[PDB]
């Protein structure tokens, strides 16, 4: 239901969504919010040439939607690439590092904030 | 046998453990513990309303057992659905994303391990 169809990487962020909002994570959640203090968007590309986008809200509340916004503000991060891409990052085929590297994702606000999102974020969504 | 009684779908285990352990698939067998790196629980529900769960390990050595843990080491995955769905799943009579989607799965743990296992 985050799922947009065309864009096969997206059924991810219900996955995220699902563990990081278990109530059994509040901890979890909590810690990652203290260490991230961001709200994270994620402009995907596809094929077709269409834009979608995501938030990760580890600033207030914790939330993630649908949008290229939080409803609680602005992106402090914006992360820009494509679909499959996406996929390759999340299933561990690509490295964040060298995808920035080679110009295959676009950062904007800060960098060093942006790869440090990758291992909080796996903590908080962990909820096995 | 791996498969329990009053769980229809339960066979897949021993059918997996098979077909995984064949001395033909060596290099398969490899592959996916190399790829997957991944302990996976199913925990399957029936019209009964008991519960029975079975580990995949490809983390280690790629065994397929009985139970909600691996003997070397936690789960990293775990996928809950009724005994029937499993079936379907396994016949290739549905489709994992949709069954997820219906809340007929529920997956808990490592999204990168739940990304990297499908497909
Ligand atoms: C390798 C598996 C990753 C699983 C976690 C999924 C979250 C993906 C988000 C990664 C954010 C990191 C962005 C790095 C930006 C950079 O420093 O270039
Ligand atoms: C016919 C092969 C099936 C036998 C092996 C059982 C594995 C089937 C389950 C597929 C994993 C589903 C992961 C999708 C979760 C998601 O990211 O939405």
């Amino acid at each position: 239901s985050l799922k947009v169809d065309g864009f096969t990487s997206s059924i991810i962020f219900d996955v995220i969504r699902d563990g990081l909002n278990d109530p059994s994570q509040a901890k979890q959640k909590a810690e990652s919010i203290k260490k991230a203090n961001a709200i994270i968007v994620f402009n995907l590309k596809n094929k077709a040439g269409k834009t979608e986008s995501w938030y990760l809200d580890l600033k207030n509340d914790g939330d993630v939607g649908k949008g290229n916004k939080s409803p609680k503000g602005d992106a402090d991060i914006q992360l820009t690439l494509s679909d499959d891409h996406f996929q390759q990052l999340v299933e561990g085929k690509a490295n964040a590092q060298r995808l920035f590297m080679t110009g295959k994702l676009k950062v904007k606000g800060n960098v060093m904030k942006a790869a440090a999102i990758e291992g909080i974020l796996k903590n908080a969504q962990n909820n096995l």
